[PDB]
């Protein structure tokens, strides 16, 4: 169901699995992220990025200026539709993870 939440409220700078090379385009890839940023700051960060940010709480500081100097608004969703769109990283990175020696496209 987050999927439908991905296409609506958030492909408009993102992907899960599909930026360029070394290259994050207006915001980086989530695919696999939920196994690499912390499980609590990854939920709250998308409930008050520009504010979290105002508070200089430097995870944040520190990421943002090396993807493309750029940025996240808050998108001002509700706790029940950002935990589908937490479960549509989660179970998209556990199918589309590709570890078959064979990830990349011809
Ligand atoms: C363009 C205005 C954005 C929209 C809309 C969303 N995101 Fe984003 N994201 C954007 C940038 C510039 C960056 C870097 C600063 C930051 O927000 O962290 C990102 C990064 C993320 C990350 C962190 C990646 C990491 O290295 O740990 C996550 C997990 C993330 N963004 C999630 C996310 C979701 C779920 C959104 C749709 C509802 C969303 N972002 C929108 C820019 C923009």
């Amino acid at each position: 169901s987050g999927e439908q939440i991905f296409r609506t409220r958030c492909s408009s700078c993102h992907t899960v699995g599909n930026t360029e090379p070394g290259q994050p385009g207006i915001g980086p890839d989530l695919l696999g992220v939920t196994r690499q940023r912390d499980a609590n700051w990854l939920v709250r960060w998308l409930k008050v990025p520009d504010q979290m940010l105002a508070e200089k709480d430097p995870l944040a500081m520190l990421l943002f200026e090396q993807y493309n100097r750029l940025a996240m608004p808050n998108m001002r969703l509700g706790d029940a539709e950002v935990s589908a769109l937490i479960s549509y990283l989660e179970e998209e990175t556990a199918r589309l993870q590709t570890p078959v020696t064979n990830r990349g496209i011809p």
